[PDB]
């Protein structure tokens, strides 16, 4: 009997519920708690497609008094009515699994209940380094004055410089700097933590967690990636697109779930789309008149382009074999997916921790990122720069070669070998 309770926004519930479809293939009884009412739509409909596909799930709602920020406040604040729900809980429970962003107010209730307690960081294992490492680096206060880079012992990168550093962790008076001087020391009284990433991309990552050689004190890091993509999350005119369309030719460009960007580079983006010349499927959120009338026949008169506002499937298209490349924020997420699909990763890192994930496929040897094009909103990269790093990008055959590696490596951490199977039945025992 395993609990889960994931944070708000499709980036954190979609990587929980594939763990939970990991569980129930293990034979489990997972007790998925909801804490309603949920933030966006697309995750009220994931869940009861979720619901549907597998009855046996045991659903606790999580009422919260009176968006995605928002209900991360009303969580933390009311995180004591969980215990007399959980505890109050048939069969008893045998282990808790939350995310990352909620350890701090829910330690006191996993403590409560006996059970051992895990998170479930949905970011890399790097990430994981950074944010594990950061107490570390504050209390050696030449920061963020004379620090230059950040060298974690024997991670996957080799050196993260201050340009990688999410921004406000280099400011004294923000949330994010609260937030890791918080919740980073309280690691240590885990059982573990579940991060999904695989040996494949993140070896060295895994090892030096593990070897105690990050930071002291640390619980073991269980590798149960790759999370890959499951039928409940399928809800047709894309795909009869890309049907007709050369392998390998199509150039996936997504940035995410939020994608707050401004008008202004939105119009470079597309421009540099056609200034490539690879057929492109653009994913755009707007939460109209920006592209040019250059630029809309040129996307209709070549026979190119697609641009569309919905949630797309985005495991049908990193899986069709039209797309043989990802223009991405590089969220962990939309890494792991294109790594099980072995489609080759163009970096445009836009906050966060999205600069630290770039450069771990950078050094796999299966994506290319610019470190000059910074943060969001630092400055305007003009389509020339898009066209020209799409082209790069495209013609570089060395990258599918190390894709397609990453692919195999990806479909080996799942199975006999796999490290995922090892980690999973590692704590199926500990669960006894
Ligand atoms: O049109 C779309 C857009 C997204 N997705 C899916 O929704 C998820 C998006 O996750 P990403 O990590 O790609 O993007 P987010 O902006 O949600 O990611 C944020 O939250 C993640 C979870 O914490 C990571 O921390 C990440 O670094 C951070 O930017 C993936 O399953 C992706 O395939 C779709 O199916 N269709």
């Amino acid at each position: 009997h395993v609990a889960l309770l994931p944070s708000a926004g499709m980036g954190h519930l979609t990587p929980f519920l594939r763990l939970a479809s990991l569980l129930l293939h293990q034979h489990c009884h997972v007790t998925l708690i909801t804490p309603q009412p949920t933030v966006s739509k697309a995750e009220e409909d994931l869940l009861s497609r979720f619901l549907s596909a597998f009855p046996q799930v045991n659903q606790l709602h999580f009422h919260l008094p009176p968006p995605f920020f928002l209900q991360f406040a009303s969580i933390r604040s009311s995180s004591h009515l969980l215990t007399p729900l959980l505890s109050s809980l048939t069969p008893p429970l045998s282990s808790f699994i939350y995310d990352m962003t909620l350890i701090s107010p829910l330690l006191p209730i996993a403590e409560s209940l006996g059970v051992p307690h895990y998170i479930l960081f949905t970011s890399s294992a790097t990430m994981f380094s950074f944010f594990s490492y950061f107490p570390t680096l504050a209390k050696s206060e030449s920061f963020p004055g004379k620090l230059d880079f950040v060298e974690i012992p024997g991670v996957s990168v080799s050196s993260i410089p201050r340009s990688s550093i999410p921004p406000p962790l280099l400011v004294p008076n923000s949330l994010f700097g609260k937030l890791f001087m918080e919740d980073s020391p309280k690691l240590k009284k885990l059982h573990g933590v579940l991060v999904n990433t695989f040996e494949g991309i993140e070896k060295l990552s895994l090892e030096a967690l593990n070897g105690g050689k990050v930071v002291k004190g640390l619980p073991p890091v269980y590798g149960v990636g790759p999370f890959v993509p499951c039928e409940f999350e399928k809800v047709e005119t894309i795909s009869e697109w890309l049907d007709e369309q050369p392998s390998g030719s199509v150039v996936y460009v997504s940035f995410g779930s939020r994608t707050a960007m401004g008008r202004e580079q939105l119009r470079e983006v597309g421009d540099g789309l056609v200034k490539s010349g690879w057929r492109f499927l653009w994913v755009v959120k707007d939460k109209d008149g920006v592209l040019g009338f250059e630029l809309v026949e040129r996307m209709v008169k070549e026979k190119k382009g697609l641009v569309v506002k919905e949630w797309v499937d985005q495991s049908e298209i990193l899986g069709h074999k039209a797309v043989g490349g990802f223009v991405s924020h590089c969220g962990w997420n939309s890494v792991v997916e294109a790594a099980w699909f072995g489609v080759k990763i163009l970096g445009w890192p836009l906050h966060g921790d999205q600069k630290i994930n770039a450069e771990v496929v950078a050094k796999g040897g299966w994506g290319v990122w610019k470190e000059g094009w910074d943060w969001e909103g630092e400055r305007l990269v003009k389509g020339e720069e898009i066209g020209e790093a799409i082209r790069e990008v495209m013609n570089d055959e060395s990258l599918v070669m190390k894709a397609t590696q990453v692919k195999k490596d990806a479909r080996k951490a799942i199975s006999v070998g796999g490290g995922c199977e090892v980690a999973l039945q590692k704590l199926m025992e500990v669960w006894k």
